[PDB]
């Protein structure tokens, strides 16, 4: 396994690059392939399957993506936005960048 000792890093074409230094010499990591982590939070009565249903065809559409993933999940909160409850079901979808 290659073995780097990470300092700083970089953003660009929406990637993420590691600076380092390897046994000692610099080095750069390009990464690729890393997804934002999306939550979304059911209407009352609904479920995160119906989400599901309705947006990721449409994610599919506006990103051109073949298939994107998605799970329901138990997520908690419990911050200063009065409308979302202190815990419920989530569909965490993750959109790659």
């Amino acid at each position: 396994t290659f073995q780097m000792f990470w300092l700083d890093y970089c953003e660009v074409n929406n990637t993420l690059i590691l600076f380092g230094k390897v046994k000692c010499v610099s080095a750069m990591v390009q990464i690729n392939g890393l997804c934002r982590e999306l939550f979304f939070l059911p209407r009352e009565g609904k479920t995160p399957t119906d989400i599901h249903e309705e947006i990721i065809p449409l994610l599919m559409d506006k990103y051109g993506l073949d298939n994107i993933r998605a799970k329901p999940q138990k997520m908690k909160y419990s911050f200063e936005l009065p409308d979302i409850p202190s815990e419920s079901d989530y569909l965490k979808v993750l959109l790659p960048y």
